[PDB]
């Protein structure tokens, strides 16, 4: 189910770290450079949520 995990990486002098996060068959990815994300997806979807329509 939900679950916190990431991923680091010193690309030269760049801590990306990809947050991946597996709860109701979606992968949520985010890569932060620097205290500052760059993307923010889920299993492939750029979208956040819409409690109003479900």
């Amino acid at each position: 189910f939900k679950s916190i995990s990431t991923s680091t990486k010193m690309v030269n002098g760049r801590k990306i770290t990809t947050k991946r996060i597996v709860e109701n068959g979606q992968e949520r990815v985010e890569v932060e450079e620097d205290g500052q994300l760059k993307s923010l997806t889920i299993n492939g979807k750029e979208q956040l949520l819409r409690l109003d329509n479900k």
